[PDB]
């Protein structure tokens, strides 16, 4: 946001490919921090009949 | 000077390639103006003679 308040010719490339690594990344990451919590919740769920 | 008040990204690289053509252009034209006029001047010299 700041290095291209104005175009900057010469970092353009790499401010490109960066927020592309930086977002896919973090896709990546959020996704299985996602999966990983739903399978948490689902570990409870043979025990909470055992339960009953 | 125009057209990259703020830089235009996507003309950029034509821009460069047209002040190129056209400043080439007109810096060959350019020289063989002032030729083609040295020799006209170096035309009078030898009737400058014969006329003393």
């Amino acid at each position: 946001i700041l290095l291209f308040d104005e175009y900057n010719e010469k970092k353009a490339s790499a401010q490109k490919d960066i927020l592309i690594k930086v977002l896919d990344d973090g896709i990546t990451k959020l996704n299985e921090a996602q999966k990983s919590l739903l399978v948490s919740s689902q570990s409870f769920n043979n025990a909470s009949g055992k339960l009953l």
